[PDB]
């Protein structure tokens, strides 16, 4: 039926399964078909790629550590911030951005809602500005 789209735990939104057709049948071969993004053990895949996130709107609770609904609290980004961020990741529901503050300690914003899986996600309702 599928592939490799498996992950048999409840992390967030995971066992949602879609994958199949011709995606790993003949195997990557130094060609994933999920693009740019790797593999995280919590389910999550995630791309290197720097981009901006203006914080806007509302000042936004972030996780820390861990990308998840109900991931570990106690980071909160505010309003008017410019976060450069050099990870984007799909944790299914929405995509986190992953940075780092100067404490040393990786960061995830939800951003927006995202829903898909890698490369194609498919976005909803944001709530910043992206740069």
């Amino acid at each position: 039926s599928n592939a490799k789209n498996y992950m048999d735990k409840g992390t967030s939104s995971s066992t949602v399964v879609k994958d199949g057709k011709t995606s790993s049948a003949s195997t990557p071969a130094t060609r994933p078909v999920t693009g740019s993004w790797k593999k995280n053990q919590y389910g999550t895949w995630y791309k290197p790629e720097n981009a901006t996130f203006v914080n806007g709107n509302q000042p936004i609770v972030t996780r820390i550590g861990s990308p998840f609904l109900n991931a570990p609290v106690g980071g909160n980004l505010p309003a008017g911030a410019t976060i450069v961020y050099d990870e984007v990741c799909i944790q299914a529901g929405h995509i986190w951005i992953g940075y780092n503050a100067y404490n040393g300690n990786r960061v995830y914003c939800p951003v927006r809602t995202c829903q898909g899986v890698p490369p194609n996600h498919i976005p909803g309702v944001a709530w910043g500005v992206f740069k």
